[PDB]
């Protein structure tokens, strides 16, 4: 892209947006269009130099581009919902979610890697359809994992895999050690955004809200592994399930995209003569109702139960969705 080291006219535009990347409701749909479909590339390389990751673990500038690159091809450009978008906004979502103040320096350098690059592999290709559609048409990849967190062992699997590629080992001057306990982090952590995982996540992060201990300056204290990738793997599902929390013309554009890959799995259900699984039936929509539903049964005991961890530092997050909620609620046809 660069000519003569002065920047282009996209470029510089670009650069501007990506100041924005601390913050909750990046434009994260124009970041895509100004880096030429790159989000997930240019949102984590701003992010590993903002947190000073290339010097910290000695990667190669060069070898973070090829893997952000590499990664992001294998997130599918035809997939309206789970594409490179979603997992550039779960990771910058996610590294917000980091800089709460309510964890200022809880957790090592090390740690947070494993959960910016969980969060960048999390979705990794993702075909477009559930892991109930996958196992019910006894597809290989339900066969291969044996109908358990299907594609969450994928995204882990294709993420890991792609490090052995040319020049795509970010990690090839960490320790014996640290790669070992990051491998198991990242494994930890994916391994948690399956769906099916929410209630039992949700209800440990409830026990751990009533029994929360501070230091002598409000910050969290964890004393243990279970404790810190705990935290670690809720923040990460927050980050996943963030969508309803932020701005409403970027929540909209994620409810659009996610309603048209739902429809479509839908669609081929209907062509083998399956019955249609909840929320794929664009024939019986109701997509006001669904996301009013989805906000209070899902979403907010989530968000709320992650706003008392950390109070009050979440708490324009939850008013936003209140917010989202009222609105959406507001719509529904009568
Ligand atoms: C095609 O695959 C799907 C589609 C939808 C869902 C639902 C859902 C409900 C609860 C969940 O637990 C936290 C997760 C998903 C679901 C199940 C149900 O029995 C009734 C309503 C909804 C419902 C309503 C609104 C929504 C979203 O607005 C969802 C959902 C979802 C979803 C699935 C995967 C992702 O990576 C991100 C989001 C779901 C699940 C799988
Ligand atoms: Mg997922
Ligand atoms: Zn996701």
């Amino acid at each position: 892209i660069p000519r003569f080291g002065v920047k282009t006219e996209q470029e510089d535009v670009l650069a501007k947006e990506l100041e924005d990347v601390n913050k909750w409701g990046l434009h994260v749909f124009r970041i895509a269009e100004l880096s030429g479909n790159r989000p997930l590339t240019v949102i984590m390389h701003t992010i590993f130099q903002e947190r000073d990751l290339l010097k910290t673990f000695k990667i190669p500038v060069d070898t973070l581009i090829t893997y952000l690159m590499t990664l992001e091809d294998h997130y599918h450009a035809d997939v309206a919902y789970h594409n490179n978008i979603h997992a550039a906004d779960v990771v910058q979502s996610t590294h917000v979610l980091l800089s709460t103040p309510a964890l200022e320096a809880v957790f090592t350098d090390l740690e947070i890697l494993a959960a910016i690059f969980a969060s960048a592999i999390h979705d990794v290709d993702h075909p477009g359809v559930s892991n109930q559609f996958l196992i019910n048409t006894n597809s290989e990849l339900a066969l291969m994992y044996n109908d358990s967190s299907v594609l969450e062992n994928h995204h882990l699997a294709v993420g890991f895999k792609l490090l052995q590629e040319e020049n795509c080992d970010i990690f090839q001057n960490l320790t014996k050690k640290q790669r070992q306990s990051l491998r198991k982090m990242v494994i930890d952590i994916v391994l948690a955004t399956d769906m099916s995982k929410h209630m039992n996540l949700l209800a440990d992060l409830k026990t751990m809200v009533e029994t929360k201990k501070v230091t002598s300056s409000g910050v969290l204290l964890l004393d243990n592994y279970s404790d810190r990738i705990q935290v670690l793997q809720n923040m990460v599902h927050c980050a996943d399930l963030s969508n309803p929390t932020k701005p409403l013309q970027l929540y909209r554009q994620w409810t659009d995209r996610i309603m048209e890959e739902f429809f479509r799995q839908g669609d081929r259900e209907r062509e083998r003569g399956m019955e249609i699984s909840p929320m794929c039936d664009k024939h019986n929509a109701s997509v006001e109702k669904s996301q009013v539903g989805f906000i209070d049964y899902i979403v907010h005991p989530l968000w709320e139960t992650w706003a008392d961890l950390v109070h009050p530092d979440a708490q324009d997050i939850l008013d936003t969705l209140e917010d989202n909620r009222e609105w959406y609620q507001s719509t529904i046809p009568q």
